[PDB]
Order: structure tokens, then C-alpha cells, then sequence
């Protein structure tokens, strides 16, 4: 089935996502957040001016987090108790990762950019 497929090849307490510059799933784990588009649009700009969310925090699925050392216009990062969250910006898409201890950042983080490895090798 698709959602198998999907799980098995994203992050799957943790989640994990892929969506359009647009907002748009591509496809999500099944603990992924509903998020809203107003949230997609303010992480498109802080890829654009880093630092941007520092002051104001990053928000998702309604979720507060401080935004750390990420990389950029690349990678966007944050922290919220023993959990965080990574993003990672590519042509066309941008990859989420969420985690929680014990899942690590590390873990994630790494989910994250071989997705992002994987789509920018494929064009998008």
C-alpha cells in the first residue's frame, strides 16, 4: 500500500513529511501534523533570510520551537523539550522531520537529508 511504502521509506515518537514550496503533500508519515499555509510560507522566507524566525520562534502544526544553528537557506532546525524538528529545503519541496526522545536529532536530522538527497538527485 502507499501509507507502507510511505513509512517504511520516511520517518516513522517521530514523523516525517514531504511538501511542495506550494504547501502541498507529497507524503507524510502517519503522525505527520496537519499544518497550516501561513506556516509553510513563513519557513519559505526564513530560507530565504536566515534567521528570520529566530525572534518569533518556528511554528508547525501550531507547535512552538527555537530555532537553532541550521544551515543556510538549506536546513532549518529548532528545539522544543527533548525534541525538535529539522527542514530541509530543496528544489521544489521541503523535507520535515519530527522527533522525540528517545528518538535522537541525529536520527532525524539524517532521515531528513537523504530524502532531500534523494529528491534533489531526482531533479525536484
Amino acid at each position: 500500500s502507499w501509507q507502507t511504502y510511505v513509512d517504511e521509506h520516511l520517518m516513522c515518537l517521530a514523523a516525517s513529511a514531504i511538501v511542495g514550496h506550494d504547501g502541498s503533500v507529497w507524503a507524510q508519515s502517519s503522525s505527520f501534523p496537519q499544518f497550516k499555509p501561513q506556516e509553510i510560507t513563513g519557513i519559505m522566507k526564513d530560507f530565504e533570510e536566515p534567521g528570520h524566525l529566530a525572534p518569533t520562534g518556528l511554528h508547525l502544526g501550531g507547535i512552538k520551537y527555537m530555532v537553532i544553528q541550521g544551515e543556510a537557506g538549506a536546513v532549518i532546525r529548532g528545539k522544543k523539550g527533548s525534541g525538535g524538528i529539522t527542514i530541509k529545503k530543496t528544489g521544489q519541496a521541503l523535507v520535515f522531520g519530527i522527533y522525540e526522545e528517545p528518538v535522537t536529532p541525529g536520527q532525524c536530522n539524517m532521515v531528513v537529508e537523504r530524502l532531500g538527497d534523494y529528491l534533489i538527485d531526482q531533479g525536484l
